[PDB]
């Protein structure tokens, strides 16, 4: 019954400018990711809301699905936050996970992507280093694919 929050932060870099990355990775993820990784995302459907705060999305992938609830989108600052509210990473021990991502402009025109994950826990906390790392290496593979797409279609997301 003990409720708590485990917070984990991570950061990676890109040569892609922040605005373009924001438009592609963040704002057009429903459309872009199916294109470059049909297994990571087959389908995204909005179940309620506009597409801004409060929006609920169902994401189906090549098998199972998750639901995301959008908390905020700050287009001007290039920050985004949303929670995993249904899916297999959840349990009686992890009731939900909040993500917050910030795209910061690097010195030479690229980006530093900073992500905070907050696991809302119940009872004893058990969180394996190996599952956290497997999550980062999966995301990084898919991020590298997005970067490749943006470099292969330079007239997009300007």
């Amino acid at each position: 019954a003990m409720a708590g929050v485990y917070t984990y932060e991570n950061e990676f870099t890109s040569d892609i400018p922040a605005p373009k990355l924001f438009k592609a990775f963040v704002l057009d993820a429903d459309n872009l990711i199916p294109k470059i990784a049909p297994q990571a995302v087959k389908c995204a459907e909005i179940l309620e809301g506009d597409g801004g705060p409060g929006t609920i999305k169902k994401i189906t992938f090549g098998y199972g699905y998750v639901k995301h609830k959008i908390h905020s989108i700050d287009k001007v600052n290039h920050t985004y936050s949303y929670s995993l509210i249904e899916g297999d990473a959840l349990s009686e021990n992890i009731e939900k996970i909040d993500y917050e991502t910030k795209l910061v402009s690097a010195p030479h025109g690229g980006t530093i992507i900073k992500t905070t994950s907050k696991y809302h826990t119940k009872g004893d906390v058990e969180i394996k280093e190996e599952h956290v790392k497997a999550g980062k290496e999966k995301a990084a593979h898919l991020f590298k694919l997005i970067e490749g797409y943006l470099k292969d279609h330079p007239s997009e997301y300007n």
